[PDB]
């Protein structure tokens, strides 16, 4: 998971 990548959130930016
Ligand atoms: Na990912």
């Amino acid at each position: 998971v990548q959130v930016g």
